[PDB]
């Protein structure tokens, strides 16, 4: 029957859990060693607020920043997940650079994004919840705490981005 296809892109520094968040959503698996240069897309059909949704998720990786292939996925991308790790201060600081780069390639100021603080299962936190929420408010986007290990917030992160895209359409 009726459904909506959503083109999603996951971006963030090395080792934050981009690949782990994608594989956890798609096949309920926590991957320990996913090759950091492997940049693949994964499809998943899910019901979100009683609407059938076809998620198409690009997991960015260690490849050239400005190849025709990445430009194509960035230009077609409808929503962005801005991922940092809550035990990695530099990955959180880097969120500023990624948001502006997304705005620049999308040539717009209203691009649907969600801020995702991943590895929420780790005690050795260095980015407190308040700091992340401050950053999220400064950009007018929601913030979701997630763990690819425990599955906490994984569904919520992707489903919230879908809701953000819905708002942007109307
Ligand atoms: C460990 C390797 C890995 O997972 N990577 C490599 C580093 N990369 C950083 C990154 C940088 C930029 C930039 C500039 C973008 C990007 C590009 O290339 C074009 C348009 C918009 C944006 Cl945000 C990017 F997507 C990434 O992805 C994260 C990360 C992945
Ligand atoms: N404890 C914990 N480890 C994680 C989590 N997400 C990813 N990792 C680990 O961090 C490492 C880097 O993950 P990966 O998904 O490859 O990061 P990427 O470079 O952003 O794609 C891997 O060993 C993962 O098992 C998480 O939520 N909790
Ligand atoms: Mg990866």
């Amino acid at each position: 029957g009726s459904m909506t296809e959503y083109k999603l892109v996951v971006v963030g520094a090395c080792g934050v859990g981009k690949s782990a968040l994608t594989i956890q959503l798609i096949q309920n698996h926590f991957v320990d060693e996913y090759d950091p240069t492997i940049e693949d897309s994964y499809r998943k059909q899910v019901v979100i607020d009683g609407e059938t949704s076809l998620l198409d998720i690009l997991d960015t990786a260690g490849q050239e920043e400005y190849s025709a292939m990445r430009d194509q996925y960035m230009r077609t991308g409808e929503g962005f997940l801005l991922v940092f790790a809550i035990n990695n201060t530099k990955s959180f600081e880097d969120i500023h650079h990624y948001r502006e780069q997304i705005k620049r390639v999308k040539d717009s100021e209203d691009v649907p994004m969600v801020l995702v603080g991943n590895k929420s299962d780790l005690p050795s936190r260095t980015v407190d919840t308040k700091q992340a929420q401050d950053l999220a408010r400064s950009y007018g986007i929601p913030f979701i705490e997630t763990s690819a290990k425990t599955r906490q917030g994984v569904d919520d992160a992707f489903y919230t981005l879908v809701r953000e895209i819905r708002k942007h359409k109307e």
